């Protein structure tokens, strides 16, 4: 082929052996997912989109998976992000304090991976995948991480934080994962406040993007679900994990 049926991405090499290597790994370091048998998970992963049109997938589609996922978070140490994913990471990995999705057993398995099925057989296809804009919304890839996202959302409690990338255009975008989903999946009842920390990129002396009209928009929404808002501006991301890693002393 020189066309490809889909314009995504195929599945990445070597998928079943990654994500069950992932799985044994985290099932390794975590001591909570001790009870997780690998080749199950594997199973219920591959039985949410092969065999299936993967313009036809559905949350319902990863309901096995998700059983055998189910891990407790701490609530109230759950950090969101938004496009920028790299510095949230980083930060994770000193605060071993607040986690990310891709923290959990379920993000861990999936981050960076692209994977499809093709209805008429049970073949993994590794020359393309649908993409979301081009092809359909409701391909393997789009699904999971809608579910996942959600569900993470609905677990956090008390102050949630959410890291924003403020070099973008819309610092807050109301079309992203973060603004479509998890926004709106936060449970008032429990959720006190979501706090943003709005990256900046390159920058002398920078503006405060706290009152960009994205943000303002997002205080709005936030607001009007009997959530309180909460702006920071992390002027050099770089000074700000050095504080992470050392801090008091210096300019911190
Ligand atoms: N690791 C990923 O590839 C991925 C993809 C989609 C959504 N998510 C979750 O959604 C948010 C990021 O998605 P957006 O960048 O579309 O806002 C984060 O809270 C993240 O945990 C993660």
């Amino acid at each position: 082929r020189w066309r490809q049926t889909w314009s995504g991405p195929g599945t990445t090499k070597r998928f079943p052996e990654t994500v069950l290597a992932r799985c044994v790994k985290y099932t390794e370091i975590h001591p909570e997912m001790r009870h997780v048998d690998c080749q199950s998970v594997w199973d219920a992963f591959k039985g949410a989109f092969i065999s299936k049109h993967p313009c036809d997938i559905t949350e319902e589609d990863y309901q096995p998976l998700m059983k055998l996922g189910t891990q407790t978070v701490p609530c109230n140490k759950i950090l969101l992000w938004s496009r920028i994913k790299d510095l949230a990471h980083q930060f994770t990995q000193v605060q071993r304090d607040m986690f990310t999705l891709e923290d959990t057993l379920l993000g861990y398995l999936a981050d960076d991976l692209t994977w499809c099925g093709e209805f008429a057989t049970s073949k993994i296809n590794y020359q393309s995948c649908p993409d979301w804009r081009k092809d359909c919304s409701n391909n393997p890839v789009s699904v999971f991480w809608k579910t996942v996202s959600r569900r993470f959302a609905e677990a956090a409690c008390d102050v949630v934080h959410v890291m924003l990338d403020g070099s973008r255009s819309k610092i807050f975008d109301k079309d992203s994962t973060f603004g479509s989903v998890q926004v709106h999946n936060l449970q008032p009842e429990k959720v006190q406040t979501l706090e943003a920390w709005v990256i900046h990129g390159g920058r002398e002396d920078s503006r405060d993007l706290c009152q960009d009209p994205t943000i303002k928009e997002l205080e709005s929404i936030i607001s009007k679900r009997n959530i309180q808002f909460s702006c920071k501006n992390i002027y050099r991301p770089d000074k700000f994990l050095q504080c992470v890693k050392n801090p008091e002393d210096s300019s911190c």
